[PDB]
């Protein structure tokens, strides 16, 4: 039976969007709640461990947004054909998450977070590109030879290192190329074009 | 069964998840310690220059949890549902979230010295609250039988506990799952006979 899917995060792409991208992908009916600072303090009281997202299933709630995505790609063909590449695929989507984990997102020392920040993007990032062009060697999608959901989770992470480093893939066009694919396929290109705007 | 070949430092630290799943399955696997030495030599052979990796008949897989996953898919390791599934992903990243946020690597003594005292008294017991009210009076974390988030569990706090003692002196039940996981022949045998190291 086809549940009752009530996604609450904060009013921005962030750890929501792999989420949001695999409903878009599946044509999945559900209510995305995007909540104020204001109301966080109640919402957070009340959450088995206090952080969002959190995805409510027929009005229980779950948590992680990684062990989400991971539990509405089952049994599709987002998750990796074989036991093999659905470990592929976890990889991937683990090595972007450590990277994006780096940053110091909480920080309101403009400067001093810039430095974190600035240090990770100049000295880190590229090491990654790198790394990522060197595993997708020169095939269409990083898993197989279709889109799973590590692809989305590429297009989403690189999204947002581009928002800080605009030249994070000048040295790799095929890391590109897998972005305007994965901004290509129907269901997420129609996701990308009626999604709210906002900066991260 | 496939020649596996599990290459890490000699520590448990995020290899050891995998490590109990193999005991815990009897599967037999090379457990490849490497040498501080041809530490920075090794690293350029690696996919993303990280460890743990897990070498499957000539295939390379990394990510400690994606391996420990995968390893465990189709055995009783698993949730029972796929839901079950859901929460054991989630307690397993929720744990894994909090044990990256030490500076392991940190060369500043002061510096490392304050975050570990910083997420060991403030953050840590909000935590360990969190995980015990989740545990409820259930007898594993998720479902009725054991799960590789238990192992994580138990594998996590061994080490939270070498730096805080006294962290689980309000948590008698979470202390009881430890005891629980430990219990389980096939890891208590692994227990006894793997290194002794600090982390
Ligand atoms: N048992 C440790 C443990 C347990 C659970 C985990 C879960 C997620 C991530 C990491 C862990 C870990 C975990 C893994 C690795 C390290 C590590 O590499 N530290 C090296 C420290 N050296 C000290 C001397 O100076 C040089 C550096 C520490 C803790
Ligand atoms: N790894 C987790 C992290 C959850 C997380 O840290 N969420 C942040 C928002 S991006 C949060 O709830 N922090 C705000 C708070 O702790 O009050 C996930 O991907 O869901
Ligand atoms: N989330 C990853 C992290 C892998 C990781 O960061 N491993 C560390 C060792 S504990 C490493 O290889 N870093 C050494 C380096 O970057 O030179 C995993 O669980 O496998
Ligand atoms: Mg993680």
């Amino acid at each position: 039976h086809m549940p009752n899917y009530k996604l609450t995060y904060f009013n921005m792409r962030g750890r929501a969007e792999i989420i949001r991208y695999i409903f878009a992908y599946l044509d999945i009916q559900y209510e995305d709640h995007r909540i104020e600072q204001a109301d966080w303090p109640e919402i957070k009281s009340t959450l088995p461990f206090g952080k969002i997202p959190i995805l409510e299933v027929d009005g229980l709630t779950l948590h992680q947004s990684l062990a989400i995505a991971r539990y509405l790609t089952k049994n599709t063909d987002l998750a990796g054909n074989t036991e093999m590449e659905q470990c592929h695929v976890d990889a991937i989507v683990d090595t972007l998450d450590d990277f994006m984990s780096c940053f110091p997102w909480a920080e309101k020392k403009q400067d001093v977070k810039e430095q974190m920040f600035n240090e990770l993007l100049t000295y880190n990032a590229p090491h990654l590109m790198q790394d990522l062009d060197t595993y997708l060697g020169g095939r269409e999608w990083l898993i197989g030879n279709s889109v799973t959901w590590a692809d989305f989770y590429w297009e989403i992470c690189s999204t947002t290192l581009l928002v800080f480093k605009p030249d994070l893939l000048d040295n790799h066009p095929r890391l590109v190329t897998l972005r305007k694919k994965v901004q290509a396929i129907p269901a997420v290109a129609n996701w990308i074009k009626r999604r709210p705007q906002t900066k991260l």
